[PDB]
């Protein structure tokens, strides 16, 4: 990841006028969005934090967690941490990213800071459930002057996307004030 | 560098009893003496700052600084920035890390942080004088519980150096307290 953290506006877009700050929210929903759409119930749930966090969940599959043979950690970190413009990149920039994968009867949590990741993927618990979840802190090291979430730009984008995304429904959560809403399309 | 990151341990030794963080400043004395070995002078400056840093010098040639031909950024950068288990160690478990470079008649000089580069390997100014100058500060993300150097472990240490590199000066200099030593076989 040190190419981005070399020159994180040309992955990202501008760290200055909060566009690149919106950008790390839509590429984790894009992912989410295709986590969403192999599953049959669909759900995203973004919710932006008190703390000025954002997480992004679905109720789909969850992402592999089985250990990747050749580079020998599992899937889902080498899925974080190595080079839309991928999930890797919004996690290098984050100062804290948090990760639970729901899958197999099993739940599994890691942590990275700055992209490096605090442990490898750990089995914490059993889970009747399955899905992704991803809580990220955007690094206030890179992202400069605009550092807090509009509302409005990501309901706006994601009722957008609610309409090309058919059966998949997608919920916003401002726990700053409390302001929800959903986003469902049931076209098709 | 992410390899060095997410096992600091395994590079640079425990970063919870001090071990590994007075390593750091070996790692960059090694450095240094093999500069100061190809020079005329023959000294090294190993500086502790009052805010926690050290700085480490030689009066040698220079570091290379030229483009790398295959890397497409500078010698000096390769070396900070690609994996004794060498200086990149250093730099990428310090929160900043500050290099100077003087050589063919001009200043040369680059911030980190973290192991990221924060620009290129710039020229800066003019000078008659060669060596580098390494600067850095430990990160305190990394190294626990022992975070302040001490002198004895690192003067310890220099003065084993000191006989097995015989034509070599090495000057410690503590600038918290003032103490200092000057080691010369
Ligand atoms: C590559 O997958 C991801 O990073 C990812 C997938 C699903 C999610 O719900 C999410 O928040 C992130
Ligand atoms: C690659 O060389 C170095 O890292 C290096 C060389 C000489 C020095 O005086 C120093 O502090 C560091
Ligand atoms: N604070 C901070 N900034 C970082 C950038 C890269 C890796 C680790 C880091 N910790």
């Amino acid at each position: 990841l040190d190419a981005v953290r070399k020159r994180p506006g040309m992955y990202i877009g501008d760290t200055d006028d909060g566009t690149g700050l919106h950008h790390m929210v839509f590429e984790v929903v894009d992912n989410a969005i295709d986590e969403a759409l192999a599953g049959h119930c669909k759900e995203i749930i973004v919710t932006i934090h008190a703390d000025n966090s954002v997480s992004v969940q679905d109720d789909g599959r969850g992402i592999p967690t089985g250990i990747h043979p050749e580079e020998g950690v599992s899937a889902a970190e080498v899925i974080m941490t190595v080079l839309g413009v991928g999930v890797s990149v919004v996690n290098a920039l984050s100062q804290k990213l948090e990760l639970v994968i729901q899958r197999e009867g099993k739940i599994h949590r890691q942590i990275y800071e700055h992209g490096v990741p605090q442990a490898p993927l750990a089995v914490t618990g059993e889970t009747e459930k399955t899905g992704t979840m991803v809580r990220f802190w955007p690094s206030l090291e890179t992202f400069t002057n605009v550092t807090e979430f509009e509302y409005e730009i990501l309901a706006k984008r994601l009722r957008e996307l609610s309409f090309l995304n058919s059966g998949v429904s997608i919920r916003l959560r401002d726990k700053r004030d409390g302001k929800e809403d959903h986003f469902h399309y049931e076209g098709g």
